[PDB]
């Protein structure tokens, strides 16, 4: 549907028909992933807590989109969501661990409850999602995982320790998973965005200018920038790339 | 006390009388830290699950050593241990988040409970220990934190996802905490060992695996606990006052292959 | 032309008509770049020392290919090659600094002359080529530079100090040039291959060394020139418009061991 | 002499009597190295182009200091300086490749001559100095090399391409030299300072404040900070450390 952004004019034949699963798929960056892969003729499942946003997006994208309600905190539901995707469409080809919560929080204010919940929301699911997709990928002898990283921990960004720490954790999990699963044909990399303009983000003008001034390239990045990178990392054109970060940040991380 | 490993012949005057707190202090690398700082005239508190090992080591080291029993999974006890150190000796000067569990485990087999507990044992405590020491450090306007890292995740070592992932997490937490707390005078770095010969790590066979480390390393000798302790002393002293947010890798080149 | 490796089935509309300049273009990885961009409807100029290889390849590819003979050590010729490309086709859109010499050499034996020439062959040209393309890019307000990096220095590979040192130098030059030129619309990244099977790299024995790469890699297959070209196309296209200052490693995991 | 800074109160017994060689030793950071190691009872040789500054410093430090005039561009003189140190005191124990020129220069203005000279002044000597000291170290079965790095290339600092590029080059040379020479007992690491206040550096107040605001620790670093790190990297307390960077920058590189 021509009202939904295709994100790129590039055409990746290797993406047609591939089974893509994306967490936090109903808004922002995750929504853009969903749209971009749909536009490449992939069969795209997405998970999200927001049922009405989820169903509206699936309605807009049509029958090559599948919306599954899921609180990623709930690993049991997460593994059921995976099982359901497998039954419908077969083994996942591409997993994008995208779901995350970047609510700001001061070091001194974090309680044990808040820490644990933030870790469950930002880190734990990425591991279990990978664990769930892996055996089916291995049966086929191929598959691709993309962990959404962040330059925040790289730049040592203060004021959201749980989020930055989870993100840092994914940096390592990418490397060890790449080794653990590479022998099975599965490649795992991390897509690492800079400051991406989305609806959810936000004096807005002022903060946007500060990003431009800090960046090497003097324009704002958006969700399309992420999705273009994702398509490449999913396609057969990145077949030899594993264990690695790919940073799309207009230079924000190098200051 | 006359039989104790001092770990180095170096003397750091800035370490005398400093309050040092170390988790997993009763054996292996943690024990070496405790000995080394004691030998520099620091006041060293240490936490460990093993009460008998803890009390024997504190008895051997004497009155500038303080052993507090603590399961680091238990945040409430962790915070009580800190508060007790503070009441005894004042604000902590040096925190070393050392406690960890590197038991091997297969990716495919990890359950939700195993994951959570491994994360609590390897990661969570390091944040809360930091949070507990911070206010007292800030009141003074100075302090140092050392997070024990690992080259395992850097080398993408398989077969212990929870441990390597926690270690990678500490890599990030170092950087953000360094920024968040630096305005208060607190510096935070990660000490990142390679393959350290210890009693646990030990437990040809052993000989063969030890040779493979030497063959893979750039320097052809086995690193031990003392190598870690010497690095820790430097990172605690006034000679590293300006260093923060950073890794310091003591690995004889194992991570560069 | 009907017999030519296209390298990928992907189609990048943004690459059509773009002016692509590639050093060491006549063989191996450089030749693959030339073929791949030609297959996307780019206008591709390439530089190489080997005149007969160069002219045959341009003859095989046709009128959207332009071969300029060039010794990259000779900066004057390098700048003349650039100016000639500019006059033919306009401002370069994509520069790929690919020319290099990875001949093995012992640390202890390197002379002052060998060092200088190896640095001129492996490093110097990449800066001057960048400097030559920059003004034309800036006039348009857009452009992309790709510096061929190597995992060799990352893995601290011995036995070719000048090559690994040049490659490490490019790692830094990428970052500073990205900042220095980004205000003009120019993005700059490094494509960093692992162990690429080529005719030269080839020249059990071969079989045994090839197996050792597979055993050391995370993905159990040999990478080739096409793997590099596919990465290059992405880094040149509008799909990487926002990426700058960065490494992109295509190494099947060889650098993480 | 109590007019010359000792830089630290720490005492490293393993440094007593060790033969230390430092390039660009007569001013700024290099001078501080010379003073600090002298104060630890090392036998310290230093190289510098400035003969009067060199001789004044050697005069202040006494007979455990040795000043050799040397233009590091001249590799022949560099290798003679090394040979002379070896003859006087024996094999070098510690080499600090410090000599460098950080004159600012725009990308478009660099000529071929300027590039080559900057590379000879900033990079080439570090390799040849290492090559010269190595065989003597290997005979003994021990030695330590410290390459002065810089966070400038890490932070992608514009406006001095030759300097930042040389510095980046040393980052790699450290790793490969560590492997090449490790089997001989020689360790090689890079000491990587942030923005160090020296006499040569420099509205000065304003620029100094901007460094404090950018840094995680809110004080200015000085030459002493570098020397304290150098002593550790030279001593037996870092015996197991090789191939690595050690960054002393108050957090400036993580922004
Ligand atoms: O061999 S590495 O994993 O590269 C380095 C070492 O890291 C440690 O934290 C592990 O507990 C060791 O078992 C391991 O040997
Ligand atoms: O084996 S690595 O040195 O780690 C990767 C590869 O890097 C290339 O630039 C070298 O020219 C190859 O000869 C080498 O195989």
């Amino acid at each position: 549907s021509s009202g939904m952004n295709r994100h790129t004019d590039t055409h990746y034949p290797s993406l047609a028909d591939k089974v893509v699963l994306i967490s936090g798929g109903a808004s922002g960056i995750g929504r853009a992933f969903v749209e971009a892969f749909v536009a490449q003729g992939s069969r795209v499942a997405f998970l999200d807590l927001d049922a009405e946003a989820g169903q509206g997006l699936a309605h807009a994208l049509g029958a090559n989109s599948l919306f599954l309600p899921c609180d990623v905190r709930d690993i049991e539901r997460l593994k059921a969501c995976v099982a359901e995707v497998e039954r419908t469409w077969g083994a996942v080809d591409v997993l994008i661990n995208n779901a995350a919560r970047d609510d700001r929080h001061a070091l001194a204010d974090v309680s044990v409850e808040y820490w644990d919940e933030r870790m469950q929301t930002n880190l734990r699911h990425a591991f279990f999602a990978a664990q769930a997709v892996a055996p089916g990928m291995a049966r086929r002898g191929s598959g691709a995982i993309i962990n959404m990283g962040s330059i925040s921990w790289m730049r040592g960004r203060p004021g959201m320790v749980c989020y930055t720490t989870a993100k840092a954790a994914l940096n390592g999990m990418t490397r060890t998973l790449a080794r653990e699963l590479g022998g099975q044909g599965i490649r795992i990399n991390s897509l690492v965005p800079g400051a991406i303009r989305t609806e959810r983000q936000d004096g807005l003008e002022a903060a946007s200018q500060a990003f431009i001034d800090q960046q090497m390239l003097k324009f704002r990045l958006d969700a399309s920038d992420c999705a273009r990178l994702a398509l490449f990392l999913a396609s057969d054109d990145s077949r030899g790339c594993t264990g690695q970060n790919f940073v799309v940040d207009a230079g924000l991380s190098i200051q």
